[PDB]
DNA sequence: TTCGAC
DNA sequence: GTCGAA
C-alpha cells in the first residue's frame, strides 16, 4: 500500500516524514477550491507570542505543504471568554467573507466547545484550538496535524489509498447506530469509495431504542438517494455494508431489515438489480501481544474472520469481521472474502484526522467521531446538527 | 478542543 | 493525566 497525493505521486504508508515531504513536493491529492481565499483566526490574546507563532506557521504550511496559495488570514479578538462574546466575533468573521474559521479557546471547556462547535458546524468549516495547550516545543507538530483535518474540512483531499480499481467494492456503506445513553441513540450511514474517500453521510435525529430499526432503514435509504442524486452514473455492482456501533442487540431483525433495504434500493434502481453484496459486522476485540503479525487474515468459521493489525512484545489490534449476509456464489466465495478483508485492511490506513493512521477502518472510525459530537451536543444542549453531507465536519 | 498512545 | 510526533 501507498498513498496517492498530488501530481500523480504516491508515497509509502506508515511514514509521516515522507508523507509531509511528499505534500510539499507534489501537493495534496486535491487542493480545496475556496471562494474568498480568506480564513479567520479568532482568539483572545492580541499580544501573545504563541498566537503570533501559530498564525505564522499556519500561513507558511497552508502555502507550502498544502499548496493553497495567497490565502489571507484575518484576526478577530473576543474580549470575554464566554459563549456570547466569542459568537459575536464568529459572526463578524462570517459577515466579512471567509472560507473557514480557526478558533482559539482559552482552555478545555466542554460545554463551551460543544455549544460553539455545534453552532459552527451548521455555518462554516471550522478548526478549534486551545490557547493553554500551545507551546513552542510542539507548535510545528501541532500545526501540521491540525491542517490535515482543517484542509479536509475545507473540502480538500489530503491523500487517497492507491488501490486496484478492479478489486473491492464500488461503494462501502458504513452504517449502524450509537447509543448515547441507556435509552437514546442516533443511526448513521456513510458512503465511501474504495480509496477511503467519504462521498456522502446521513445521520438520524436522536431517537429511542424502540425506533432503531425504522431509522436505520430510512438513514441508509437517505444516504444512497443523496449519493445517487449527486453521482447518477456511479454504478454499483458490488456493494458492502460495514455495520458497527454500540447499538440495540437485535441481530437477526437488524440483518433482515438491512437485506430489505438493499432489496428496496435495487427496486428503485439506486444500486444494480444484480448487485453482489455482503453485510458485515465489524467489532474491535480485545488487544493481544505476540511475545518475542500484520494485516493477517484469520478465518474462524465460514462466516467469522479476524483481521489483525499492528497496534519483546508486539501489540496487536484485532478486528472481528462477520459476514452476516451475502448473495455470493459458493464458487466466488473464497475470492470475495479475500477482497472484502483486503479492503478493510486498506480502509484501516485512511484517517484524515492527522498524519498518523488509526489502524481502524475509516467506515468504523468516522462514525465514532460523529457519535462523540451528537452525544455531547445533546448532553450540553448545543445546536442540533448540504456542505455537511459531503464534508468531514466531524474530524 | 491537534491526536492518540501509555 | 501526561507526553511525543515527522
Ligand atoms: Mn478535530
Amino acid at each position: 500500500l501507498t498513498y496517492r497525493i498530488g501530481n500523480g505521486a504516491s508515497v509509502p504508508i506508515s511514514n509521516t516524514g515522507e508523507l509531509i515531504k511528499g505534500l510539499r513536493n507534489y501537493g495534496p491529492y486535491e487542493v480545496p477550491s475556496l471562494k474568498y481565499n480568506q480564513i479567520a483566526l479568532i482568539h483572545n490574546n492580541q499580544f501573545s507570542s504563541l498566537i503570533n507563532q501559530l498564525k505564522s506557521q499556519i500561513s507558511s504550511k497552508i502555502d507550502e505543504v498544502w499548496h493553497i496559495h495567497n490565502i489571507n488570514i484575518s484576526e478577530f479578538i473576543y474580549d470575554s471568554p464566554h459563549f456570547d462574546s466569542i459568537k459575536s466575533q464568529v459572526d463578524n468573521a462570517i459577515d466579512t467573507g471567509v472560507d473557514g474559521i480557526m478558533l482559539v479557546l482559552p482552555e478545555y471547556n466542554t460545554p463551551l466547545y460543544y455549544k460553539l462547535k455545534s453552532y459552527l458546524i451548521n455555518s462554516i468549516p471550522s478548526q478549534f484550538m486551545r490557547y493553554d495547550i500551545l507551546s513552542n516545543r510542539n507548535l510545528t507538530f501541532y500545526v501540521d496535524n491540525l491542517l490535515v483535518q482543517f484542509v479536509s474540512k475545507l473540502g480538500g483531499k489530503p491523500w487517497i489509498l492507491n488501490v486496484d480499481p478492479e478489486k473491492g467494492s464500488d461503494i462501502i456503506i458504513g452504517t449502524g447506530a450509537t447509543r448515547i445513553d441507556n435509552v437514546n441513540l442516533f443511526c448513521f450511514a456513510m458512503v465511501f469509495k474504495k480509496d477511503g474517500t467519504m462521498l456522502w453521510n446521513e445521520i438520524s435525529p436522536i431517537v429511542t431504542s424502540s425506533e432503531y430499526l425504522t431509522y436505520l432503514k430510512s438513514t441508509i435509504k437517505k444516504v444512497v438517494y443523496g449519493f445517487k442524486k449527486s453521482n447518477p452514473d456511479w454504478d454499483v455492482e458490488k456493494l458492502t455494508l460495514h455495520v458497527s456501533g454500540k447499538r440495540p442487540k437485535m441481530k437477526d431483525g437488524e440483518t433482515k431489515i438491512l437485506k430489505e433495504t438493499v432489496e428496496e434500493l435495487k427496486k428503485q434502481e439506486m444500486v444494480s438489480r444484480d448487485v453482489k453484496y455482503a453485510i458485515l459486522h465489524l467489532n474491535e476485540t480485545h488487544p493481544f501481544w505476540v511475545m518475542g503479525y500484520e494485516g493477517t487474515k484469520v478465518k474462524l468459521s465460514s462466516k467469522r474472520y479476524l483481521l489483525t493489525l499492528l497496534q519483546m512484545v508486539t501489540p496487536i489490534k484485532p478486528l472481528s469481521v462477520e459476514i452476516v449476509s451475502d448473495n455470493w456464489t459458493s464458487e466466488e466465495y473464497y475470492h470475495n472474502v479475500h477482497e472484502i478483508l483486503d479492503e478493510i485492511y486498506y480502509l484501516s490506513k485512511m484517517n484524515w484526522r492527522g498524519f498518523r493512521s488509526r489502524n481502524l477502518p475509516v467506515t468504523v472510525n468516522y462514525p465514532k467521531l460523529v457519535a462523540g459530537i451528537i452525544a455531547n451536543v445533546n448532553r450540553y444542549g448545543g445546536y442540533p446538527i448540504r456542505s455537511l453531507q459531503t464534508n468531514p465536519w466531524f474530524l
